């Protein structure tokens, strides 16, 4: 049971911009991600506090960054809050249509596509390297789910089932053929190390055979 939805016009019009210009400094959609995974830790982190059963569903609170050369893909896993169903079909949690609306008047105003993130829709900075994304994601008392889309002005939402993840969110980037760079160990090490080395929780890079 896949159901299908149209994106809001302001989101499919950020889509479009974030695949259609040219810019070259895309690295850029892996600090955003982190930060989305920082702020997601940063959530349940909080709620705990006044409720520690809320970390029932597992206590570690981290980031694990996953390349495979196989499957051209590169995952961001955390281990934060997750996100309802109506969150990820309400753009992810993202005031996505006033954010969108900001961001192009940034840009306007001299911004350029690398200030996405102060707007809070850096997630759909995945689109400079991926031409497909998939969310999986677990939030206590709701099912686990999958969004994905490949742009074009739908996405979809499904109950997924098997490899359960105890809570928090995987952003599974089926990168473009050739944005192959970001599954290699040195480049997201550098990147990680430029964008994002003092985020407040461990960040594992995954090691292939
Ligand atoms: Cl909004
Ligand atoms: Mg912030």
């Amino acid at each position: 049971e896949v159901e299908t939805f149209a994106f809001q016009a302001e989101i499919a019009q950020l889509m479009s911009l974030i695949i259609n210009t040219f810019y070259s400094n895309k690295e850029i959609f892996l600090r955003e991600l982190i930060s989305n995974s920082s702020d997601a830790l940063d959530k349940i982190r909080y709620e705990s506090l006044t409720d520690p059963s809320k970390l029932d569903s597992g206590k570690e609170l981290h980031i694990n960054l996953i390349p495979n050369k196989q499957d051209r893909t590169l995952t961001i896993v955390d281990t934060g809050i997750g996100m309802t169903k109506a969150d990820l079909i309400n753009n992810l949690g993202t005031i996505a249509k006033s954010g969108t609306k900001a961001f192009m008047e940034a840009l306007q105003a001299g911004a350029d596509i690398s200030m996405i993130g102060q707007f809070g829709v850096g997630f759909y900075s995945a689109y400079l390297v991926a031409e497909k994304v998939t969310v999986i994601t677990k939030h206590n008392d709701d099912e686990q789910y999958a969004w994905e889309s490949s742009a074009g002005g739908s996405f979809t939402v499904r109950t997924d089932t098997g490899e359960p993840m105890g809570r928090g969110t995987k952003v599974i980037l089926h990168l473009k053929e050739d944005q192959t760079e970001y599954l290699e160990e040195r480049r997201i090490k550098e990147i990680v190390k430029k964008h994002s080395q003092f985020i407040g929780y461990p960040i594992t890079l995954f090691v292939e055979k």
